[PDB]
């Protein structure tokens, strides 16, 4: 069995290796990388994203998040606080802004206990889930706006023609903007590009090894697991690798810099933090490996998860027992 540790593995592919999307993803599973959850790309020296990240301060951020803790600053919720529209040029000046911007530190680890220490006390604004795109359409390798869409990949390996469309994000976060602990939506690939700034750290569940999650979220948010059986779904629990360390969780932890991709697994639970003023671009995506997990991912039918409009045909297709349920929870 490769990678039998799940272990994070980072991997350099060539401009050669990098030509054919599907066929990389397939190999670094060959060599064990979704046991982990998470993988590291490094694109060849010969690829960009994009020419210059000159002309992006006009992209409006519409509805900028503040993000609220509440809780122990190892054990958390955050809640989203809605505030009035921004540019990204304006948005990029308040995370620079002596109340908002990154602290002296020494390195990555320094900044990693400063953030667990410190996070609570403060509320940073992210501009999340922004549909749009920063690759150049002429950029032909991993462009992330030019992936096979989800459905076609359904309709591929399963027959079956479904309405539907996938297309990418992008992020803008600062210092201490958080991506709380979740699995994607019907448990997914994603992939995730660091056009530029400030590195992003994350932390990651072996898909194995997911239900050792849920049981300690279970435990550590009681309230909240009462009110739904699914409410990793909900986006809003963070657990620090000091409680996750205590309680027995087998993660692991890596910082992704600019100009690096990050690709998430079926089932791999994570969540991290932004290092300081910085834009990513994410979609999700599909394999013929993912099928089965689809067909077995959980379900937030609470009301509070409210998701894109393509989920409701992979729940009807995968799903037509929880189908009617799920969709009560929606309207
Ligand atoms: O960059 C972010 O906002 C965090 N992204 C993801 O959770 C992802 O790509 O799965
Ligand atoms: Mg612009
Ligand atoms: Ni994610
Ligand atoms: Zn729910």
């Amino acid at each position: 069995a490769q990678n039998p540790n799940c272990n994070i593995m980072i991997f350099h592919p060539t401009k050669e290796e990098f030509n054919d999307f599907d066929k990389y993803i397939a190999y670094m599973e060959s060599q064990g990388a979704h046991r982990a959850g998470l993988a590291k790309i490094i694109p060849p020296k010969e690829w960009k994203a994009r020419e210059t990240y000159d002309n992006i301060s006009e992209i409006l951020i519409a509805t900028p998040l503040q993000q609220v803790a509440s809780g122990r600053a190892g054990v958390f919720t955050q809640y989203h606080k809605k505030k009035k529209a921004m540019t990204v040029g304006e948005y990029r000046h308040l995370a620079n802004s002596k109340k908002y911007q990154t602290p002296p530190h020494q390195n990555f680890e320094d900044l990693e206990r400063k953030y667990w220490k410190n996070r609570i006390y403060n509320s940073p604004i992210y501009g999340a889930d922004i549909s749009g795109s920063l690759f150049d359409e002429n950029t032909k390798q991993w462009n992330l706006g030019h992936l096979g869409t989800i459905q076609d990949l359904l309709e591929k390996e399963c027959g079956v023609v479904i309405e539907g469309v996938n297309t990418p994000y992008l992020y803008f976060g600062m210092w201490k903007t958080t991506f709380a602990w979740h699995t994607e939506d019907m448990d997914l690939y994603s992939i995730n590009y660091l056009h530029l700034g400030e590195p992003k750290t994350w932390y990651v569940v072996p898909p194995e090894h997911g239900q050792r999650l849920e049981r300690l979220a279970r435990e550590l948010f009681p309230g909240s697991s009462r009110g739904c059986g699914a409410f990793l779904r909900h986006k809003v629990a963070l657990i620090s690798p000091t409680v996750l360390k205590e309680n027995g969780i087998p993660f692991n932890r890596i910082t992704q810099e600019a100009g690096e991709f990050m690709v998430t697994f079926p089932y791999g639970y994570h969540a991290g933090f932004n290092h300081g003023f910085n834009c990513a671009e994410a979609i999700n995506f599909a394999t013929p490996r993912w099928i089965d997990y689809g067909k077995m991912a959980s379900q937030c039918s609470c009301g509070e998860a409210r998701v894109t409009f393509s989920m409701d045909a992979f729940v009807r297709i995968l799903q037509p027992e929880r189908y009617d349920l799920w969709k009560r929870g929606q309207d």
